[PDB]
DNA sequence: GGCGACCCGGCGCCCGCTACGGAGTCAACTACGGGTAGGGGGTATCGGGCAACGCGGCACTGAACACCGTTGTCATGTGCCTTG
């Protein structure tokens, strides 16, 4: 939960490049986690609702 | 000396189903004694295979009577002829 300095100036028409994609990837990796942890979180409020 | 944090234990859980891999593993010994269990051996008991022989309808046995039907049969009555 940082920010970077140089944002990411390319749109995917025109492709990232190889660091902006890798930074990129640290969040779409923590996103697919948070994913996975809020269903289960949700889940299991549905059955304790 | 009850409050107090804090500390610690101790516990409680941690979406849904299908469908989707195998793998399986390290250190005694003998002597006895019985008893059960197996085997064959022999034996009392139960189960399977055949013609008379139970029946029954009727059928024959007609035999021996019965049931009408029949032409046997008889002694006894009309009609004509002869004589009172």
């Amino acid at each position: 939960n940082e920010t970077i300095p140089r944002p990411i100036k390319a749109s995917f028409r025109e492709g990232l490049s190889v660091l902006e994609y890798f930074i990129s990837t640290h969040g779409a990796r923590k996103g697919l986690a948070d994913t996975a942890l809020r269903t289960a979180d949700s889940g299991y409020l549905t059955r304790r609702l």
